[PDB]
């Protein structure tokens, strides 16, 4: 009945993958409890660094990643939902479901990463364990693991960023191309397909 109602909380940033150095780790900026409770509040304080968050809602944790000045995940991740800021709940600039893209307003603190115009296919996939996968890229949305995985290590990850050579950014990491368990290959939502919603 109405007044029981309830409304889904705030996608939290929670950690992010640092990428400042020379050394790729994951750092956490909120637990458990304190991510429930800014999921709730949509209010988050915490100061924001970085190109890559770690992001989470009450069910499940993926990747964010910024690029030109937007905060963009995959929508089978963060559906509608606002996220949580400084100031209260910040609601999607851009949806779109058949792309599985959302994005807000990057965070104040954040760093973006560009569109890559080098048009070169050999690619680098950043995971939420902070590992950097070698993928050639093999056509608009697709690139092929040099060494295959098993699907447990790539899940989560959905939401962080391909990245060209000289650190620009390719694609958002959309998909695994699985068999039998072990992804030999990823689909990705190209950056110019980003640049076309922007
Ligand atoms: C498309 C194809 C070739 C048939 O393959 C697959 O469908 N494969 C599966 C394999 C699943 C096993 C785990 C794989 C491990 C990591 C996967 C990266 C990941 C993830 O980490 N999510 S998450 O845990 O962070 C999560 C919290 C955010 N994404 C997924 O699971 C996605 C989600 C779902 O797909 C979509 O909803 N759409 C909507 C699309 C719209 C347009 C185009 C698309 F392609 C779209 C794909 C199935 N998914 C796969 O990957
Ligand atoms: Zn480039």
């Amino acid at each position: 009945h109405m007044a029981s109602m309830k409304k889904k909380g705030s996608v939290v940033i929670v950690g992010r993958i640092n990428l400042s150095g020379d050394t790729a780790y994951a750092q956490q900026t909120r637990g458990e409890e304190g991510c429930q409770e800014t999921s709730q509040t949509g209010r988050d304080k915490n100061q924001v660094e970085g190109e890559v968050q770690i992001v989470s809602t009450a069910t499940q944790t993926f990747l964010a990643t910024s690029i030109n000045g937007v905060l963009w995940t995959v929508y089978h991740g963060a559906g509608t939902r606002t996220i949580a800021s400084p100031k209260g709940p910040v609601t999607q600039m851009y949806t779109n479901v058949d792309k599985d893209l959302v994005g807000w307003q990057a965070p104040q603190g954040s760093r973006s990463l560009t569109p890559c115009t080098c048009g070169s296919s050999d690619l680098y996939l950043v995971t939420r364990h902070a590992d950097v996968i070698p993928v050639r890229r093999r056509g608009d949305s697709r690139g092929s693991l040099l060494s295959p995985r098993p699907i447990s290590y790539l899940k989560g990850s959905a939401g962080g960023p391909l990245l060209c050579p000289a650190g620009h950014a390719v694609g958002i990491f959309r998909a695994a191309v699985s068999t039998r368990g072990v992804a030999k290959a990823v689909d990705f939502i190209p950056v110019e397909s980003l640049e076309t919603t922007m």
